[PDB]
């Protein structure tokens, strides 16, 4: 059974603290670095068991990743059985349709070893343990690169940059969690590696642990809300309340968290902050035809592309159990500063902002890779529709940097067309591997 006390707390829970920073690392001195791993990080790394407990909530939350060449600079030599991590997610960039020569160079190679993330209610307090490391470390640990992230302000709190409620769905795991109403219910495995029906064998020492897929994407925020303004359909109400619906049909959930699949006219906050139901629709609606109609949702809502439900399948009522090995844990946190006066007003990005965005998955080959390639940035998908042209992903379909077409998006008329510029901009990232935390004092140390 499930090991929760081993896993580390950001896998299954997320640190839920107001700031974040993602501290991106290599190694020297391997035998120094292996001696304060064991002694300095593996006793402070929060667990799923610490962290779901208000009494052991940690004052500086902290978990640990590595890269392929961060477990192979610390000498384990082990296939971990996944093909993606040890490639590196620069190898996999093709994949997704976008380039390396415009990421950061930092993630455009194998140079990073690992991430540690830091987690506070506030900087300072991030910023006191990162120099307790690096004091600590010495010069054993070097700093590469780090993101800073934090919960957006206000009535913004848990909204990601364009405004929208988010971390509202996540997959269930059967005997762990509670499921909620219309959450998928999964097994163990497919998020931990060595747990309940994962297929894949893994090192004995890497049971409990979980791939952990990064990504540094921009969002260009004056630009989306001018984009929304100038494609609102018509109808009554402000220009403003018109543009925030052509808004929830890109994400499938109103800013507030309100499903469109359940309210597709008009928000509903109240139903956006209810936890039991928000998130209990599948997409079938008796008297509709599944495979044509997109006014509830449109087929290329980004929610709707990164988990089909009855697009793929399985039962017509609440819960959809379809496609549970696709399904990926996020703890993705917001980075870089608000919109500013400047930049709203003449609807220009000067400063980068965005999502840290986070995925954790046992098989990156059908997690982030998979919703990433086969889904979002697949005209075709999901299948068996009419018009079979789904169109892109609106929020993170990529075609080599052009325009995406996407369809449906209109209530007026499904078959309409709309070509959207990149709202999202891929600066990379990379693959890591969370361990077990018996593994950090443990191999990993050795
Ligand atoms: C800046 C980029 C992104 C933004 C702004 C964004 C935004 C959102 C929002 C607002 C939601 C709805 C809130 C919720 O259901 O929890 C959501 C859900 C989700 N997103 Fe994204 N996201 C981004 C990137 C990605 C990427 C790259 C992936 C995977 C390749 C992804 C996969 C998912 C999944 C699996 C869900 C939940 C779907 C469900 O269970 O119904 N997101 N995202």
């Amino acid at each position: 059974s499930l090991n929760t006390i081993d896993i580390q707390g950001d896998i299954l829970v997320g640190m839920h603290k107001q700031k974040q920073l993602f501290y991106f690392f290599a190694i020297n001195d391997p035998a120094t670095f292996k001696t304060h791993l064991a002694s300095d990080i593996a006793p402070v790394v929060a667990s799923v068991t610490q962290l779901s407990n208000v009494a052991t909530q940690p004052l500086v939350a902290l978990n640990i990743a590595f890269s392929n060449t961060g477990l192979l600079a610390l000498g384990v030599t082990d296939n971990l059985g996944d093909s993606l991590f040890a490639n590196g997610q620069a190898k996999d960039a093709t994949s997704f349709k976008e380039s390396t020569s415009s990421w950061v160079p930092q993630f455009a190679g194998t140079g990073i070893h690992g991430v540690i993330i830091l987690a506070s209610d506030t900087t300072d307090l991030i910023d006191q343990q990162v120099a307790s490391i690096e004091s600590t470390f010495g010069s054993s640990i070097s700093k590469l690169s780090s993101l800073s992230a934090s919960i957006r302000p206000g009535n913004e709190a848990g909204h990601e940059m364009f405004g929208f409620l988010d971390g509202i769905a996540q997959p269930a795991i059967n005997g762990f969690n509670t499921p909620l109403p219309g959450q998928n219910i999964v097994d163990a495995g497919v998020i931990i590696t060595g747990a309940t029906n994962d297929p894949i064998t893994r090192p004995s020492w890497a049971v409990g642990g979980s791939f952990l897929a990064f990504r540094q994407l921009e969002q260009l925020v004056p630009e989306f809300n001018k984009y929304l303004l100038d494609n609102a359909p018509a109808g009554s109400g402000s220009l403003q309340a018109r543009a925030d619906l052509l808004g929830a049909r890109m994400v499938g959930r109103w800013k507030s968290g309100a499903p469109i699949d359940l309210t597709p006219t008009a928000d509903d906050p109240a139903l956006g902050a209810d936890a039991q139901r928000n998130n209990n629709f599948t997409y079938s609606h008796a008297g509709f035809d599944l495979g044509s109609d997109q006014s509830h949702c449109p087929f290329s809502a980004h929610i709707r592309k990164t988990r089909p439900r009855a697009d793929l399948g399985g039962s017509l009522t609440p819960p959809n159990l379809s496609a549970g090995a696709n399904s990926i844990m996020r703890s993705g946190i917001p980075y870089g500063p608000e919109v500013t006066s400047a930049e709203s007003a003449s609807n220009t990005t000067t400063q980068e902002r965005g999502l840290a965005f986070v995925a954790y998955q046992a098989q990156l080959s059908q997690g982030f890779h998979f919703l990433q390639q086969t889904s979002a940035d697949n005209a075709n998908f999901p299948p068996g529709k009419t018009p079979a042209t789904v169109g892109l992903d609106p929020i993170i379909g990529q075609n080599n940097g052009q325009p995406r077409v996407v369809n449906g998006l209109l209530p007026s008329n499904s078959s309409a067309s709309l070509s959207i510029p990149q709202f999202v901009v891929s600066h990379g990232g990379e693959y890591f591997f969370s361990p077990p935390i018996s593994a950090i004092g443990g191999r990993l140390s050795a």
